[PDB]
């Protein structure tokens, strides 16, 4: 299991916006977190949230299976990091 | 934890080869596996092995933390799926 932490300072998201190739508006909400990748300290990672989802509250989390998909070359890829409480 | 299975029929690797941009030879060993992504059946996924590593034997495995890295846009990515026995 991957250990993800949302620190007290990371409790908010920011929003970027724009227009798709054929005219549709979009909005993307982004939040930061720390992930332990086995180095001396956890590293900073950007998360893009799914539509209609609030920012994750401070605390410890792990990664949900729905984060992964098989890519166009047949290998596993991350789609979006989706988190669940630890 | 991600459940990965190497079936009896997937006990071998194949090797692809070529030459890098500035002249060096390379060889890549590839093996197939089944990964449970929560659909009705596990899906087929291609793994590229690390240098000097044998094919994983048939059995159940999970994903090692060393499979992940932070990508050039600050989000988590899979580098190569590295497995450890379940």
């Amino acid at each position: 299991m991957i250990k993800v932490e949302i620190k007290p300072s990371q409790a908010q998201f920011t929003t970027r916006s724009g227009v798709s190739r054929q005219g549709k508006p979009y909005s993307l909400n982004e939040q930061l977190c720390y992930i332990d990748l086995g180095n001396e300290y956890p590293v900073l990672v950007k998360i893009t949230l799914d539509e209609g989802q609030p920012a994750y509250a401070p605390g410890l989390y792990t990664v949900h299976l729905s984060s992964f998909k098989v890519g166009q070359f047949g290998s596993l890829m991350i789609d979006r990091l989706r988190l669940v409480p630890a």
